[PDB]
């Protein structure tokens, strides 16, 4: 639900990319948007994705997607 697993998502982000200092902050993000399904926080750069509509999975290491809330 919301432990790493270094799966990009392919869904639109609900908006502008924010950066987020935490998953933690990014899930919060999520709950922001009601839209928002899942989120992809890319602990790399430190982006957090909320993205609506189904999710797409892909291999992308540092992006770990949280589907909204656990």
């Amino acid at each position: 639900c919301v432990h790493t697993g270094n799966i990009g998502s392919k869904a639109q982000t609900i908006g502008e990319v924010k950066r987020a200092s935490s998953l933690s902050e990014c899930r919060a993000r999520c709950q922001a948007e009601k839209e928002c399904s899942h989120y992809t926080y890319n602990v790399k750069s430190g982006l957090c994705y909320p993205k609506r509509g189904k999710p797409q999975f892909y291999k992308y290491l540092g992006d770990m997607t949280g589907s909204r809330t656990c």
